[PDB]
């Protein structure tokens, strides 16, 4: 298994490590149908999202969906500054695939 | 996907974006039959709700549907401002499709 | 659907409005078989329950009251003001279906 | 349905009430095979568990042994002073049944 | 049942203690398909996972993984101290198999 979060992001295509290190700006949730999302966007402009499930997820990956629904609402509320997310950048906006936070 | 929540509100018919910018005033939550819902209101009188899961709802909602109702409460409690409310206008009182918060 | 507590408390035979004002002075969750029930206290001497799930529960109230639980230990916990409870009074102690805070 | 912790914890068999008055010392979590539980301790030098789930358990108890496990965490990490505990005592070490917290 | 983090440790193979004594310094979380896992590193340089769910995970299993998962989330956020690990030795990075807090 990857060690740390740029190893993971390296195990994939369309995949890049954007350093945030930052906080969140704005949170954004959605409960409408086929939109059922989360989006975040930064203080530096850049905006990303989890994407609402679909075909291109397998079984594993529900409950990892919704954790990291969970872990952005927290962590905004919290005011957690973020340091790396690994994104997807073949959706628009970039795709969350995993994140990262040191203190 | 859309980048906004203003975006995302204009994907669906019979919704607007409630301006808040405030903290909820009230949180009253229902676990009686038929009745299984969320209300908020804010200090502009503004009263707005988390309908009955029923059948104008698709599967994919029902996750989602708990999820906003989660948020509302940790919300109230941690006194998080909300920035936007999309919320569709044809149920009184409105229905919330989407929140937004900026920090 | 209802605007306020009073409002939805009042769609339902039994029930009645207790104006509480004040955080929660005890929490009791139990897990032992026929008991998986939350009993709460105030201050002012009153008790009141999330009944056990039975028979007298619709589906749609089985996620509900397990909110409901997750709402008091929550509350309990931020010592937050309990506005007002609607109850069911043919209940002993008095069963818990809806809560308000106020802000 | 009982309204109080002593009252509840009587409706069994090889059980007692432990009046602690205290804060938890030590909070211990498994997910290895056959030892999913969760073991807590007290200054006292008494320790406590939530028993794996087994054939001892009844449908309506899974939730509730997960909501067990949930508040024990939650109130290790805010120092919540538990006031008292009703455990089963045919069990090594003692088996939580319900617990109660005063404010 | 075993009464303390080391105690259980012992009835596995593959297994040792780590004593951290010590907040987690990163949390990493994956929702990317095949890396459902969450990475935690601590300022002695150690990193540890909880492994992505499979076939050697037996069913009464997945749940505890979840709870893991929550419980390394919200014990980095608050800055508690981790007591000790019990971790299996097989894999890479070690995979987390109970964990232990004291105050
Ligand atoms: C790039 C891509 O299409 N990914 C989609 C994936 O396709 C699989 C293979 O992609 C990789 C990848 O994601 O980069 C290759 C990696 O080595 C794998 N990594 C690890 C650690 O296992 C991952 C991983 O297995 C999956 O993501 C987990 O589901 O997959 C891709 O190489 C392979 O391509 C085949 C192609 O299918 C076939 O038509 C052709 O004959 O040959 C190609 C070359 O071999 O196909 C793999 C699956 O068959 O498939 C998943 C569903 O399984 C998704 O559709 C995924 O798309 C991304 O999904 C993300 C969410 O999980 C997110 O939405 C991204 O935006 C999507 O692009
Ligand atoms: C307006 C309406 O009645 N919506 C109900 C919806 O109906 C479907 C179509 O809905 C839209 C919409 O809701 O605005 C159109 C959007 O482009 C869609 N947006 C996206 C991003 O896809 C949404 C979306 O797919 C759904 O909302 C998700 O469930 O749907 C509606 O236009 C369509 O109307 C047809 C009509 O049936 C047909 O006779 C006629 O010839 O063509 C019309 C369009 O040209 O019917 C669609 C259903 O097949 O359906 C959902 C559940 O299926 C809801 O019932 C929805 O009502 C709202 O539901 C909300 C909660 O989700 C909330 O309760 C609102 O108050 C409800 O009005
Ligand atoms: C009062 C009562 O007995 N409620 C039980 C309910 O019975 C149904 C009807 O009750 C009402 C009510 O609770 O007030 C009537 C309301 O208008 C309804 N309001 C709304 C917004 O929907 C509610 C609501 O539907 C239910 O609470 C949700 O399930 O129900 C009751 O009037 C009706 O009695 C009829 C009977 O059907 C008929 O055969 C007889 O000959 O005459 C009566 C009078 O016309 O029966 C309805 C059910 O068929 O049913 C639910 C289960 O669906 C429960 O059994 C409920 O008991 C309460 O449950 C509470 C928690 O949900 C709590 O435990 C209370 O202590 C219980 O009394
Ligand atoms: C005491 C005991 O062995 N309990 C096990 C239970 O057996 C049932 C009866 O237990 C009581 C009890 O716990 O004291 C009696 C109470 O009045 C009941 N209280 C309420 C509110 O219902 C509880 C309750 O029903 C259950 O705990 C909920 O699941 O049960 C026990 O009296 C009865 O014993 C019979 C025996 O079966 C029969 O052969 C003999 O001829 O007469 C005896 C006296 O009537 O059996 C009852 C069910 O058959 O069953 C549960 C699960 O079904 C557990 O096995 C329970 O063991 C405890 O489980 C705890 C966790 O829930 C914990 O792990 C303890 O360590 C276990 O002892
Ligand atoms: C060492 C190993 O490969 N364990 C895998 C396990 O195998 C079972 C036995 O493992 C023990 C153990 O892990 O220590 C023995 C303990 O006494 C048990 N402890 C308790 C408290 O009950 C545990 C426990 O029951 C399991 O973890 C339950 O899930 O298992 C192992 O001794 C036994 O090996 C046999 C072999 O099968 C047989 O061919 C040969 O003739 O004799 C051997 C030695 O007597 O096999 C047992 C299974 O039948 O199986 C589990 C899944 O059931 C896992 O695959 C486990 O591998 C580890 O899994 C961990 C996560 O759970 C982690 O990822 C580690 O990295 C894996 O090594």
């Amino acid at each position: 298994a990857p060690q740390t979060i740029t190893e993971l992001c390296s195990e994939y295509r369309n995949t890049q490590i954007y350093t945030i290190n930052d906080k969140i700006l704005s949170y954004t949730e959605s409960m409408a149908g086929k939109r059922e999302m989360v989006i975040i966007t930064f203080k530096s402009g850049e905006t990303f999202q989890v994407e609402v499930p679909g075909s291109q997820h397998i079984d594993s990956q529900k409950k990892a969906i919704e954790r990291m629904k969970d872990t952005l609402r927290i962590t905004y509320l919290t005011e957690t500054k973020i340091d790396k997310l690994c994104v997807w950048n073949n959706k628009t906006p970039n795709s969350i695939a995993a994140i990262s936070m040191k203190n």
